[PDB]
DNA sequence: TGAGGTAGTAGGTTGT
RNA sequence: CAACCUACUACCUC
C-alpha cells in the first residue's frame, strides 16, 4: 500500500445542464410499412438521425432537445431495402434526473449528439463522426494531413457536462484512381468505391481490353455509373473476404485511400493539445470554461520477483538461474547449411543451467523436413531421447510453412522456438529472448513472484481465430507462491461469447491442476477475461465455484477506453492504480504516450486495491518477455496467445503436448 | 520467426 | 448507436 498522487485524466467539466435541456421533448414514432421484429431499434436510432435537430432514441420512441416545430416530424426513409414512411407525434416534455442512471443514460445520449451537430456547422472543420480536426499538420502532392482530436460529451451525476478529448491524425488524399498514378505513386494496397463505399484490396493491374462472365466499359455505364468521369481502367481486384478470384471493375469508379507508407505526440505535447482543444470546444460551443477533472493515483508495491534469486526481469535468470529447473534435454534444428550448436549459445545455455544446479543435455537433429515421413521418425526418436522442445535455427520463413512445421514437430509433442539465421553474439536481445522461450516451452520455471497475494490461483480466458469459428481457452498461474504457469485445451465456439458449460469445464481443469500440486483446493481464485465480459458468461462457473466453497473475483480487462492519465505535476510512476467510479479502475505500467488498462470488477468481494495488486504484479510472470513485460497479467496475456495459436494451427496437434509446455509463446 | 509498446489504415462481434 | 475485439503497416524501445 504506497503513497497518494494526484492525476488528471483526458476529460473536463463544463457547465450544468440547463432548465431546459433537464426536461427533453418527447416524441412517438409512426412507420409504414410497420415496424418489424428485431429491426425496430437499428432504425429507430437512424429516424432520429432523419428527423434533424439533436435528437436521440428513448424507449420505443425518440427524445429531442429541439423543439418539435422545428424537426422533420414527417417524411421518409429506406432501410435494409424499404421505403417507410414516417411521422413523429408530440407528447410532451418529461424531466430526467442525472442520479436515476437509467435516464442520465439518454442524457448522455443526447449530449454526444449535441456534440457532433454543433460540430457539423462549425464552418471550417470537418467532422468524421464524433472526432474533429481543426489544424493542417502537413502535405503533399494531393495528399494532406489533418491534426486535431477524437472526442465524446455525456452527462455527469451532478446534472453537469463532461468532455472527453484526445489527439488524432488523419490522412486524405485528393486525386482519383488513375489520378493518384498521374502522380506516379506506388500501388495502394486499399482502396474504396467512390460510387459505393466498399473498399477493395486492389490486387494489380492489366492491359486487358475494357470492351472485352461480363463485358467490362460496357455493362459499367449500364447502371449508369459511367457518368462523372473514367480514367485507367487498371485493375481486376478481388473481395477482401473471399480474397481469390478476381472480380474486376473499372477503375474510374475508384478513389484512392492512403495509408501511413504508401509524426508521434510526446505526452508533454498531447496534454498540451488536449487542454488547447478542450478549452476551444467549449468556447465554441457554450459549454463554459473546462475545469481538468483530476482523480487520486497509487503508486503500487513493486513485485519481487525470483529466479534461483531475486531479479529485476525474466532475461536477468539466464545468469542467476531459474526459479525451478530440472534435468532438461533441448534439440536443435538447423534449416540454413550449418551444423553444429553456435558455441555462445551453447555457453549461454550452460552458464544458466550452471546457476541452476540442474543438468542440461544438448541433442541436435540430424535430418531435415525435406525427408518426409523419415523426419518424423527423427523427432519420435529424440522425443525418445527425452528431449522437451527444439531450438530452430532458420532463415525467416513464410507463414505457411512456418505454422506447417510448428505443427509438425508439436505432433510429436515437441515445442519449437524458431531463431532466425543471421545471427551474431551482439544480437544479444534477440537470442536471449529466443533462449527464454525455448525454455519456457521445455516447462522450465524461469521466474516467479515472491509475495503473498488474495488468490493462489490465477486463471485467463480468451477466445479468438481468424476464421468462421473461434476457439476459447485459458491459460493459468498456479499457486499464489509464485506461480506454476499452465495451458488446457481450447474448445471450438460460434463466436467471441464463450459458452457457459465450457467456461467452467476450463475452469475446473485449472481447479484440479492446483489440486495436484497442493493437495487441497484454492481459497479463493482470480478469473480475467479480456475486453467486456458477454453477459452472464460466467454464471455457472460462478455458481459453481459458490457450491465447491472456493472464494472468488472476476475481473474485466480492457486494453481500449482506458483514456489518457497525466501528471498534475512531474512525471508518472510506472505501476499505478486509479479507483474510478465503481468497481472500476485503472492501471499504468509504462517514448510516447501511454494506454492504461481499463479494469472492471463484474465479480466478487476484494478490495479494488487488493485486485490491482495481483493484477499489476502478474504482469512479471511472463516468461518470454525478456526486457520489458506486457500490459496484461501473464495468465490472461497466455490466453490471449494460445487462442491465436491453437487460431493458426489448429487444434489437432496439441494431443501430446504437456500442458506446462507453453508452446504458444 | 525476439519481444514489449504506440499510431496511422482497414474491419468483426455483441447488444438495444 | 454504444462497449470491446481483430488485421495489416510504420515507427519507436530494450
Ligand atoms: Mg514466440
Amino acid at each position: 500500500h504506497l503513497g497518494k498522487t494526484e492525476v488528471f485524466l483526458n476529460r473536463f467539466a463544463l457547465r450544468p445542464l440547463n432548465p431546459e435541456e433537464l426536461r427533453p421533448w418527447r416524441l412517438e414514432v409512426v412507420l409504414d410499412p410497420p415496424p418489424g421484429r428485431e429491426e425496430v431499434y437499428p432504425l429507430l436510432a437512424q429516424v432520429a438521425r432523419r428527423a434533424g435537430g439533436v435528437t436521440v432514441r428513448m424507449g420505443d420512441g425518440l427524445a429531442s432537445w429541439s423543439p418539435p416545430e422545428v424537426l422533420v416530424l414527417e417524411g421518409t426513409l429506406a432501410r435494409m431495402g424499404q421505403t417507410y414512411a414516417y411521422r413523429l407525434y408530440p407528447k410532451g416534455r418529461r424531466p430526467l434526473d442525472p442520479k436515476d442512471p437509467g435516464e442520465r443514460s439518454v442524457l448522455s445520449a443526447l449530449a454526444r449528439r449535441l456534440l457532433q451537430e454543433r460540430l457539423r456547422r462549425l464552418e471550417g472543420v470537418w467532422v468524421e463522426g464524433l472526432a474533429v480536426y481543426r489544424r493542417e499538420h502537413a502535405r503533399g502532392p494531393g495528399w494532406r494531413v489533418l491534426g486535431g482530436a477524437v472526442l465524446d460529451l455525456w452527462v455527469s451525476d451532478s446534472g453537469a457536462f463532461l468532455l472527453e478529448v484526445d489527439p488524432a491524425y488523419r490522412i486524405l488524399c485528393e486525386m482519383s484512381l488513375e489520378a493518384w498514378l498521374a502522380q506516379g505513386h506506388p500501388l495502394p494496397k486499399r482502396v474504396r468505391n467512390a460510387y459505393d463505399r466498399r473498399t477493395w484490396e486492389l490486387l494489380r493491374l492489366g492491359e486487358e481490353d475494357p470492351k472485352e462472365g461480363l463485358s467490362l466499359l460496357d455493362y459499367h455505364a449500364s447502371k449508369g455509373r459511367l457518368q462523372g468521369r473514367e480514367g485507367g481502367r487498371v485493375a481486376w481486384v478481388a473481395d477482401p473476404k473471399d480474397p481469390r478470384k478476381p472480380i474486376p471493375h473499372l477503375t474510374g469508379l475508384l478513389v484512392p485511400v492512403l495509408t501511413l507508407e504508401d509524426l508521434s505526440l510526446p505526452w508533454e505535447e498531447r496534454r498540451r493539445r488536449t487542454r488547447e482543444i478542450a478549452s476551444w470546444i467549449g468556447r465554441r460551443l457554450g459549454l463554459g470554461t473546462p475545469e481538468a477533472v483530476r482523480a487520486q493515483a497509487y503508486r503500487l508495491s513493486i513485485p519481487k520477483l525470483m529466479g534461483r534469486r531475486a531479479v529485476s526481469k525474466p532475461a536477468d535468470a539466464l545468469r542467476v538461474g531459474f526459479y525451478r529447473a530440472q534435468e532438461t534435454a533441448l534439440a536443435l534444428l538447423r534449416l540454413d547449411g550449418a551444423q553444429g550448436w553456435p558455441e555462445f549459445l551453447r555457453r549461454a545455455l550452460l552458464r544458466a543451467f550452471g546457476a541452476s544446479g540442474a543438468s542440461l543435455r544438448l541433442h541436435t537433429l540430424h535430418a531435415h523436413p525435406s525427408q518426409g515421413l523419415a523426419f518424423r521418425e527423427a523427432l519420435r526418436k529424440a522425443k525418445e531421447e527425452g528431449v522437451q522442445a527444439v531450438l530452430v535455427l532458420t532463415p525467416p520463413m513464410a507463414w505457411e510453412d512456418r505454422n506447417r512445421l510448428k505443427a509438425l514437430l508439436l505432433r510429436e509433442g515437441l515445442p519449437s522456438q524458431i531463431l532466425n539465421v543471421p545471427l551474431r553474439e551482439e544480437e544479444r536481445h534477440r537470442w536471449e529472448n529466443a533462449l527464454l522461450g525455448l525454455l519456457a516451452k521445455a516447462g522450465l520455471q524461469v521466474v516467479a513472484l515472491s509475495g503473498a497475494y488474495p488468490a493462489e490461483l490465477a486463471v485467463g480466458f480468451d477466445a479468438g481465430g481468424r476464421e468462421s469459428f473461434r476457439f476459447g481457452g485459458a491459460a493459468c498461474a498456479v499457486g499464489g507462491d509464485g506461480g506454476h504457469l499452465l495451458w488446457t485445451l481450447p474448445e471450438a465456439q460460434a463466436g467471441e461469447r464463450i459458452p457457459q458449460e465450457v467456461v467452467w469445464d476450463l475452469l475446473e481443469e485449472t481447479l484440479w491442476a492446483f489440486r495436484r500440486k497442493a493437495g487441497r483446493l484454492p481459497s479463493r481464485v482470480l478469473l480475467l477475461r479480456e475486453g467486456r465480459v458477454p453477459q452472464d458468461e460466467f454464471a455457472l462457473a460462478l455458481e459453481a465455484l459458490a457450491r465447491e466453497g472456493i472464494a472468488y473475483d472476476l475481473v474485466s480487462v480492457r486494453k481500449s477506453g482506458g483514456g489518457r492519465v497525466y501528471p498534475v505535476q512531474g512525471r508518472l510512476a510506472d505501476g499505478l492504480y486509479v479507483p474510478l467510479e465503481d468497481k472500476t479502475f485503472l492501471l499504468l505500467t509504462v517514448r510516447g504516450t501511454p494506454r492504461p488498462l481499463k479494469l472492471v470488477h463484474e465479480a466478487g468481494d476484494t478490495p479494488l486495491e487488493a485486485l490491482a495488486h495481483q493484477i499489476f504484479h502478474l504482469t512479471r510472470l511472463y516468461p518470454a518477455s525478456g526486457f520489458a513485460f506486457p500490459r496484461l497479467p501473464a495468465p490472461l496475456h497466455l490466453a490471449d496467445r494460445l487462442v491465436k495459436e491453437v487460431g493458426r494451427l489448429g487444434i489437432r496437434h496439441l494431443k501430446e503436448v504437456d500442458r506446462e509446455k507453453l508452446f504458444f509463446v
